[PDB]
């Protein structure tokens, strides 16, 4: 529709689809998922979100960003900073994966952040309200799937402790998103980047695939 938030969801509604058929995420759909497999994307979420998280911080007080920036409900390199400490040991730092679609989807980010800042919303809206509803899904699946210890630590980042609703805190969200200031060249922009987030991840899952099959 002519606000952003709908936009936004009517125009990424394909390529969505995409993502939840991409073998890799459609194998885990369907509860088939490996330790290591849960592993590589966790450790994807956390370079992810470090960039990305990084390049909030520098736009916070820009007027092209400011509305949506939600450090406290939203800041998620810590939860991921936990769950990695369980995944990969004390020394996660030194021994998690870094690979190319990782580093892609990186690099794009700080581009967005460094010289395309109009364009930052479209990642937060694409990775955070896409989290926000997604993550419930998921945590589920891998929790069975799995069969992790009672060590009461891993999941954290499913976990988003300071939004009591998730439904009120996305209302607000797409609020915030709405009053954004944008010309017609922008938001058309905007609506591409959120596509190209998805392409991202989804040959993100693509690589992920080729890995844990060799």
């Amino acid at each position: 529709p002519q606000d952003l938030s709908e936009a936004l969801k009517e125009a990424t509604k394909e390529v969505h689809t995409q993502a939840e058929n991409a073998e890799f995420m459609r194998n885990f759909q369907k509860g088939q998922v490996t330790r290591d497999g849960f592993k590589l994307v966790m450790a994807s979420l956390y370079h992810i979100y470090v960039a990305l998280e990084e390049e909030i911080e520098r736009n916070k007080e820009s007027p092209v960003f400011a509305p949506v920036y939600f450090p406290e409900e939203l800041h998620r390199k810590a939860a991921l900073e936990q769950d990695l400490a369980f995944w990969y040991g004390p020394r996660w730092q030194e021994v998690i994966p870094y690979t190319p679609a990782m580093q892609r989807y990186v690099k794009r980010l700080h581009e967005v952040g460094r010289t395309e800042p109009e364009l930052l919303v479209a990642h937060a809206y694409t990775r955070y309200l896409g989290d926000l509803s997604g993550g419930q899904v998921l945590k589920k699946i891998a929790q069975k799937a799995l069969d992790l210890p009672s060590s009461g630590e891993g999941l954290a980042f499913f976990t988003f402790p300071n939004i009591a609703s998730a439904t009120k805190f996305k209302q607000l969200y797409r609020s915030r998103m709405n009053s954004l200031e944008m010309t017609p060249a922008v938001r058309q922009r905007v609506i591409e980047e959120a596509k190209t987030a998805f392409l991202l991840n989804i040959q993100l899952f693509e690589e992920l695939q080729e890995l844990l099959t060799h």
